[PDB]
């Protein structure tokens, strides 16, 4: 392992990757705002859509494994990044409901998907002792450019029309393809099923207990921002722009992601894990803390702290998987911990907004999104200790 | 050499070269035609563009060449597609003048470059004894290819408008990228001027006369057809759609080059520089009794004649050069015989069209796109007798 040198180049089409790929998606609803000023001149459906492109992310990776065990990092991100890039086409010619549902969907999901799961395996390649301060640059920079990407993307649709951002974010696809060809393997490469689904990395208890707290824990991930938008937005109103939660939760979590890399790197072993139970129980804490003030002074502290420890989570996710299955068997582990992710990530904000409307006030919401987030940590601490 | 096999793959590549590149070309005067639709609603430089980016094409064979022998037939040719990919898309977003024709002039011409002559060089590195009979099928599928281009260029274009079909174009890039990677390398790859233009096949004064024969011949070879259209449809009016021509022409010419792509394969060594002698004399004499025929009959049978020696010498051409320089360093003579030829071919159509403008009649425009077809062949022909 280099620890370096080439290893930093590959470090930047990684980023380019998160960047491209989640900004593309955070923008999907302004994206639709656009359609619906194309719907007339002449129903509820974007957030089906919106959830589907991640949902096939995650759920595709269990596969995408598979090939990036097989073919290796550089073909399975190339094809990836030629189907997102043939999606976001598509998506720019077609002129209908359906169709666009489909190629946006499908195609540009499982692109991404495809193009994903290699980028964080290539840097565990790379690196392999300093992979948490490469995987901290890497959630930095890429927190820094998927928020970058709404100005533009808002601005070029206020400016033209739809089809002509299609075509911009296809042509930033087409760069993280370019980019992603750079992936250079350093690391040795009826019963076909049996093969192909080995599932060897589910024995080893140690991981699979470690997958259990964080597939449990991310159920209560995606509901403190979309809903906290949506409840600052319709309660705790005769605020200015309210914009400063959302400017401080990327400041905060772009701060933590690069910290949290660099600290990682020091601790031993398994004990890493224990970086990931605190940040789960502060996650429920300030998920259930987020209801109890009057006024916005303690909203900023509490939004602060939220993207401190989303930072110190996402950014520590991977390092210890690598350090618990080994270098060879980590893309297996990436996947299947991504596929196992799939579900309460896209189960947790309906389950939010569902008692919302219930109750009728995001109390119950809030303090259902701290919880498991707890439950995780309580798993994720019972995990190293054998 | 395999002599086939995984080589079959590669002739597939180097048709969706030539064809996308050559038929995107030879529909640039339709795009012009919609860009004047979209002149109104709110001057005579369609030839100039049009010329230039063929030009650009040959003028930057020379280095091409430099590059296809350090870097390899791969990259090079992966960077051309990428900069045709470039160029199209930011002429399908600017919407202007002066940056439309740098854009489609200098990158789509310069990409063209660099994907078309690693073809060449990587089918000659597969082959190396059937390359004949692989020239002659790339030809074939290419001029198939080309010919199709305008039918669903024109249909889009009438369907909606200029952007999108640039779109399209760029996607045909696209998946010619995709395909020039497949480009496998087979054989081993103040002063700094010196090393990267050696020009060292410019020794070997055979290949020398060769190349000079083939300029000389050049610069009557895009007359016969442009002023022929022109030709016909000013004069020999009062015919029915007088498509036969192009027809018959285009038929032909893809019969010819496969058949010429056969055959050459059998004659031994030099004797096959006699292949093109033959065909660029009947060129000569096929222009020169062009405008002699009262009747549409003459001209059918002259235009195919016309095709099929036009399909000979286009087939025919990379063969002998690789038979006579050696397959080390036929990237270098293909580069350099194209730059040599970049002049004469762009210099052709514009002194036919002087000289008609100056005397009236299209007589002597056809007699001197003859002659220099027959002065490259003595010329030629006096070559092998060394
Ligand atoms: C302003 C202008 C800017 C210009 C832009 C910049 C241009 C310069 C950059 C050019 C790029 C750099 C050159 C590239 C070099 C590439 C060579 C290389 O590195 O190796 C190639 C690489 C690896 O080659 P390799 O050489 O390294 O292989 C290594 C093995 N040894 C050591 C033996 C050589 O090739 C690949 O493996 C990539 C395969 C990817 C396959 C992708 C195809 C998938 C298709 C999916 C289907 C999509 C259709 C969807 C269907 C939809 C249906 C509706
Ligand atoms: N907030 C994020 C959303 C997001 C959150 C999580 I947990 C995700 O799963 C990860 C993340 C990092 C890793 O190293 C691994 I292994 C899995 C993903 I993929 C996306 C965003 O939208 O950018
Ligand atoms: N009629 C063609 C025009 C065209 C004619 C000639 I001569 C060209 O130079 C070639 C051709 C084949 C070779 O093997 C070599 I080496 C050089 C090119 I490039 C294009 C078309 O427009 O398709």
């Amino acid at each position: 392992p280099p620890e370096g040198g080439f290893g930093w180049v590959v470090v930047f089409a990684a980023t380019w990757c998160n960047g491209s790929i989640f900004g593309i998606h955070n923008s999907v609803g302004i994206l639709y705002s656009m359609l619906l000023e194309e719907e007339k001149e002449k129903e509820f459906q974007a957030a089906w859509v919106g959830a589907l492109a991640m949902g096939m992310i995650f759920f595709c990776s269990p596969i995408v494994s598979i090939f990036t065990d097989r073919l290796g990092c550089r073909i399975t991100a190339t094809a990836g990044a030629a189907v997102a890039f043939i999606g976001l086409h598509t998506s720019s010619f077609t002129s209908s409901l359906s169709l666009r549902y489909f190629t946006y969907g499908i195609l540009f999901g499982c692109g991404c998907s495809f193009a994903f799961q290699p980028s964080l395996v290539i840097l565990g390649h790379y690196f392999q002792r300093r992979l948490g301060l490469a995987n901290g640059v890497v959630s930095a920079g890429s927190s820094i450019f998927s928020m970058s990407f709404p100005f533009l993307i808002r601005m070029l649709g206020d400016k033209i029309k739809l089809a002509q951002t299609f075509q911009v974010l296809s042509t930033f696809m087409f760069v993280l393809m370019l980019l992603s060809l750079t992936y250079r393997p350093l690391l040795p490469s009826l019963a076909q099923l049996r093969k192909y689904f080995n599932m060897r990395v589910f024995r080893q208890r140690t991981y699979r207990i470690w997958a259990f707290g964080i597939a449990a824990a991310a159920l209560g991930y995606f509901v403190p921002y979309v809903h906290l938008m949506k409840y600052v937005e319709e309660e705790f109103s005769e605020i200015k722009e309210t914009w400063v939660l959302l400017v401080c939760i990327g400041a905060t979590s772009g701060l933590g992601r690069l910290v949290s890399g660099h600290i990682s790197d020091s601790i031993p072993g398994l004990k890493k894990i224990y970086l990931q139970v605190l940040s789960f129980l502060l996650l429920g804490l300030m998920s259930m803390m987020i209801p109890l003030c009057r006024d916005f002074g303690g909203l900023i502290v509490v939004c602060l702290f939220l993207g401190l420890c989303d930072g110190f989570f996402i950014t520590i996710m991977a390092p210890i998987a690598f350090e618990l299955v080994g270098p060879m068997q980590a893309s297996q582990a990436i996947g299947y911990l991504l596929g196992m992710m799939a579900l309460p990530m896209i189960a947790g904000p309906p389950i939010a907004g569902l008692l919302r409307n219930c109750f009728g006030d995001y109390h119950v919401a809030f303090y259902f999104a701290g919880v498991p987030p707890i439950i995780g940590a309580v798993i994720l601490f019972f995990v190293p200790l054998m």
